[PDB]
């Protein structure tokens, strides 16, 4: 019941905030009632196994925000003994060392995992993150996954295949160039796909047909360097026909120079040349 030093607590809101206080470790005496825990703006460095494990357990803790706390290492079992944990945010931490077992018929309770801007200053980083996502099949109930701003070069096919509860996937502000060797064909449950601010030049017929087949999907494609040549014709025709693209009026050509900033929806065959 008390409230740890350097924290603010509310029994009524079941909320604990230990924010911008330069904590170097997770407080040991958190009250058992906590449902929402904010540990942002600190200097944690490393989160060890069982960093939140207590007796009695924090059995009500459902939302945990560790954003912007200079974490460079998250070790195996860091989140163990948190049977109610639904939402975890590790964004804006330079995670050089994310254990493959950081998050792991007995799946993790996690539903939402927010991992934006986790890439440390320049062993594949994307590979390390994917391993942590897929270890033990622990992330079965995961419905929302955010992986913005990570310098990722590819859309990881294994994540789409092996997290089939996913409803929301954010890969905005990465460096994706192509979707050619990834299939969206069977992603029934996928409701949102954020691909804004990548390096995509064009979408090909295969991709377009796959997306068109999904019952719930909303795709975000703004601020990519689209190339308005003859290879763009299928995508322009699709864009005119589709309802799955959000804010489709904003999509513009980056190249060639004579088409720069032209709206894709307005383009006709005579504009799309090679
Ligand atoms: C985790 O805590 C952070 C830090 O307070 C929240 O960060 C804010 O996020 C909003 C929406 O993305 C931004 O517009 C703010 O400017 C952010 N502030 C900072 C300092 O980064 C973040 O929303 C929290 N997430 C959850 C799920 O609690
Ligand atoms: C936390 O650390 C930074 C860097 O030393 C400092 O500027 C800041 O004042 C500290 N925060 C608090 C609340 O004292
Ligand atoms: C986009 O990504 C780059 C690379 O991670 C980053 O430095 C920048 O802050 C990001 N933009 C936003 C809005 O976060
Ligand atoms: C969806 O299709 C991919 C191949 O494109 C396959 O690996 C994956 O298992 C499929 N998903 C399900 C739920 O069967
Ligand atoms: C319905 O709308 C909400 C808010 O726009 C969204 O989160 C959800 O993904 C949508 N659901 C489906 C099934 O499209």
């Amino acid at each position: 019941d008390q409230c740890p030093a350097l924290c603010e607590c509310s029994e009524a809101a079941r909320t604990v905030k230990c924010v911008n206080r330069n904590l170097t470790e997770v407080p040991t005496d958190l009250p058992a009632y906590v449902r929402n825990l904010f540990l942002t703006g600190n200097q944690l460095a490393v989160l060890p196994a069982g960093a939140f494990a207590r007796r009695p357990p924090l059995a009500e803790l459902a939302a945990l925000n560790l954003s912007g706390s200079r974490l460079d290492e998250v070790r195996a079992g860091a989140f163990e003994h948190l049977p109610s944990l639904r939402q975890l945010d590790l964004s804006h931490n330079p995670l050089a060392d994310l254990s493959p077992f950081a998050f792991s018929s007995a799946p993790s309770p996690l539903v939402e995992l927010i991992l934006n801007h986790i890439v440390p200053p320049e062993r594949s980083f994307e590979g390390m993150v994917v391993a942590a996502l897929l270890a033990g099949r622990a992330l079965q109930g995961l419905r929302r996954l955010e992986l913005a701003s990570n310098h990722f070069l590819y859309l990881p096919r294994d994540v789409l295949a092996q997290l089939p509860s996913l409803r929301h996937l954010d890969l905005s502000n990465n460096s994706l160039v192509s979707l050619t060797y990834v299939s969206f064909r069977n992603l029934t449950h996928l409701e949102s796909l954020h691909l804004e601010d990548n390096a995509l030049k064009v979408l090909h017929n295969g991709t377009l047909a796959e997306l068109q087949g999904l019952p719930h999907i909303r795709v975000f494609l703004d601020n990519n360097p689209w190339v308005c040549d003859c290879h763009m014709a299928d995508m322009v025709t699709w864009l005119k026909e589709t309802e799955v693209v959000q804010g489709k009026d904003r999509l513009t050509c980056a190249y060639p120079e004579k088409m720069r900033n032209r709206v894709l929806l307005e383009l006709n065959s005579a504009d799309l040349d090679c």
